[PDB]
C-alpha cells in the first residue's frame, strides 16, 4: 500500500504548501496531463506538462483561492495506479464551495511520474456566482 | 467482478444499448455528473439517478454521434472501480480526443454510485 500513501502525502504537501516534500513525491520529469482549462498561450489544453509546470498552475490557482485545500474522499489502487476522488473546498471572498476533483496517478518508487487531473469547475463557479 | 461491470457499462454505451445499461445500473444508483450537465431543473452539483443519467447521455450520443469512450486504465479495490477513459471522433472533419476520469461503487453486479468529469474545454478547443 505504498503507492496509496504517495498520493495522500501529495494532497497533504500541497494544503500545507510544502514545496520540498511535493519536490520529493513528483518526479522532475513526470508527465502532467492537466485539464483543458489550464491551457495557456504556451500550453495548449492537451499538451502535457512535467512537475515544474504543474507546481505553477497550482501556485496561480492558490493565488485567487488562497484558502482551497484538498481532501480525499475515496482512493482505490491497482500495483503502480492510483485513482482519487477528492474534494476541493474554500471560499471566494466569504462564500463557501465545494467541488470535486477526480485523479489517477501512476507511482514509482514512492514518486509520482504520471497524472492526470480534471475539476468541476462549473459546479464550483455555480456555487459562487 | 465490479472491474467487468464497468468494462461493460462504457461497451454498452458506445454500442447504444439501453437494455444492458439499464441491467449495469441500478435504477436508484446515485449519478455525480459534472456541472456541465446541470439545467434550469437540475442545478450544478445536484445528484442524477439512472434515468436522469441516461437522459444527459441520449442528449450528448445524439450531438456526437460518432463519439466513443475506451477505458484505458482501470483500478478496483472492493467494491469501487475508477476508471480513465479517452472519448475520441469526428465531429464534422474535426478529429477529437479527450480525458474521461470516472469513479464507480458497484453492488450485486449493479452501479450504484457513479462520479464522473470529462475535459471539455480540451475537447472544444481541438474542434473550435
Amino acid at each position: 500500500h505504498q503507492p496509496s500513501d504517495t498520493i495522500a502525502g501529495l494532497y497533504e504537501a500541497f494544503n500545507s504548501g510544502d514545496l520540498e516534500t511535493l519536490r520529493e513525491l513528483i518526479a522532475p520529469d513526470a508527465v502532467i496531463h492537466l485539464p483543458g482549462t489550464a491551457g495557456d498561450a504556451e500550453h495548449p489544453p492537451g499538451t502535457p506538462r512535467d512537475r515544474e509546470g504543474w507546481l505553477g498552475v497550482w501556485q496561480f490557482t492558490q493565488a485567487f483561492f488562497p484558502d482551497m485545500t484538498a481532501t480525499v474522499q475515496d482512493i482505490v489502487q491497482t500495483g503502480d495506479l492510483v485513482a482519487t476522488r477528492c474534494v476541493a473546498r474554500g471560499t471566494h471572498s466569504g462564500r463557501p464551495f465545494e467541488m470535486t476533483m477526480l485523479n489517477m496517478s501512476r507511482v514509482r518508487d514512492g514518486r509520482i511520474v504520471e497524472h492526470w487531473t480534471i475539476s468541476d469547475n462549473v459546479t464550483m463557479l455555480a456555487q459562487l456566482g
